[PDB]
């Protein structure tokens, strides 16, 4: 279950691209992916998610914040009732 | 205000944090970003932003950026304290 | 009264883009603009200009030097008799 | 292991060096790149690499990269000592 | 020579300055840029530049660049002192 | 006798471009070139070469390592019997 998303970015006006990632609350809707040539910071605005990066699972809850380095495969699963929402910022590496 | 910045530079690319504005009026911040680009995301509250010429209200779940070498102000314009998550890069 | 200008840049030979900005001496010929995704340094080689950046006016004369950060609206007015000339260097931000 | 890094920052863009693994098993290295991108080129030996999930054998005259903020391991899996030339950039 | 570099790093992206060559022959400079890219603009005088292999005369209102990790020389080849405005970035 | 070469680079997977430069053992096969907007590091895996950069000749043998800064003309001559092989890494400047 792959995904890009869902970017707000006016490269002439502002430095960072950013947006919101939404995960429907079915453990059907866990999301495998890859950062490619960009660094991402996520911030959990709603939900409980389980993150998998390199060789690590961790649980992230509302208010907690995680980062994906460039060229990394990573996954995110929803672990709660509500849909999960993450604000993110990203930069393509230089 | 209350700023706290998290940055373990040997593990992460970005620095991030929470800016809390215990809010009335009060409750408020003046600044200058320096060699720093910042993105703020509003997680609770309604806030008023001044960068450069501009002034806008910015509301829960919205987002704004401050470019390097700009002076900016953030003022709480609501009854509950305002909280923002922010990400930053100190440029070069 | 908007303007780009007027760039010398062989991206395979050299690091910086650069050039010369010329303002005709009519206060008709003041010039609103925006740096977008680039940093500019100006150097007044002839004239007296008034610069407006972010929220600041300043006067610049022959020999004086100013900078525009990226993503900034800025304006330049000629305030003297002669046409005004500025050498500049610029870099698009990373 | 034996690492030696050459970097005269005022003359060169990159840092480089030789990583020697006096090899049996032994003979081996655990790590984390940090704010550093690394490329390794195998000049003598056969080595086993672990970055992230992956594990591969990497043989004389082959080449592999480690991205910043990844933990990696290199183990000698051959009878002669292994030597790698590497180039790195400490990012920003 | 007389160099003076202006750089308030918390307010500006670039460093800049004036290089004065009180000129006869004299009057002259040898160097190496290091981790620095430089642009020079000639505001008064005629000067002779050596970067790498090259040698050229460079005249009032003209412009030349020096790449990082190159040795360069600037010599005054005129009767009045030479002055250059320059901009630089110390790379990474 | 000009040359590019011969690059392995999946820009979405990895940070550096890299490869191997091979010089046939005829002093016919010396190779003038230019780094343009990139920094290169070379590593002599086989041979004896003579490098010319900016204003410098130097001899490089097996195991020795040299660098070309961006925007530089440079040449490489084979000085030995065998064909000469150099591993290299490169980055286009920012």
């Amino acid at each position: 279950e792959n995904f890009a998303l869902e970017i707000m970015f006016d490269k002439h006006k502002e430095y960072f691209a950013s947006g919101i990632l939404k995960l429907p609350a079915i453990s059907g809707q866990k999301k495998l992916s890859n950062s490619f040539r960009t660094y991402i910071t996520f911030h959990v605005i709603q939900g409980i998610v389980e993150v998998t990066v390199c060789k690590n699972k961790f649980l992230s809850v509302k208010g907690s914040t995680f980062q994906i380095p460039a060229f990394n495969e990573y996954a995110i699963a929803n672990r709660g009732n509500d849909e999960a929402k993450m604000f993110f910022v990203q930069v393509t590496v230089s």
